[PDB]
RNA sequence: AUGGCUGUCGUCAGCUCGUGUUGUGAAAUGUUGGGUUAAGUCCCGCAACGAGCGCAACCCUUAUCCUUUGUUGCCAGCGGU
């Protein structure tokens, strides 16, 4: 469902193998992927986000990604839901015991 | 054989724990790398997050702008000298 431009395939050359039965690859021998493989896969995805939806999960929206963490910020304050914009906490799910308390202070 | 106390090296920046994670602990990580009072004191990065001890600060016997009590106290305006 190509609605937009630059959705293809990435990175470089160099990948992971495990991901072999998704790609193509690209003029820079940079290697594309299959969105038409993709298509299926967030069909299956998307209704899942909503079956927890349905049942009125909290969802949590990842990624420091300098670029875009400001983007996917407006993504969490969009609807109601979570995020992690920055800098995600190495342990803060793990020991959520104290990160808990780190909001106290906050 | 030793306490107390003392010089401890040197006022040097370093020591050790809760919780989580990666391994087997004599485990590490965190405390490490890039910048940093005179510094693990701070910022960034980071499987770590904070905590406590030194560090800083709190101490004034320290330099000085303003009031409460003039024996066995000091002088700007006025007298006797």
């Amino acid at each position: 469902m190509l609605k937009a431009g630059v959705h293809f395939g990435h990175q470089t050359r160099y990948w992971n193998p495990k991901m072999k039965p998704f790609i193509f690859g690209a003029r820079n021998k940079v290697h594309i992927i299959n969105l038409e493989k993709t298509v299926p896969m967030f069909n299956e995805a998307l209704a899942e986000l909503n079956k927890i939806a349905s049942r009125k999960g909290k969802i949590l929206f990842v990624g420091t990604k300098r670029a875009a963490s400001e983007a996917v910020k407006d993504a969490a304050l969009s609807c109601d839901q979570f995020f992690v914009n920055h800098r995600w906490l190495g342990g803060m799910l793990t020991n959520w015991k104290t990160v808990r308390q780190s909001i106290k202070r906050l």
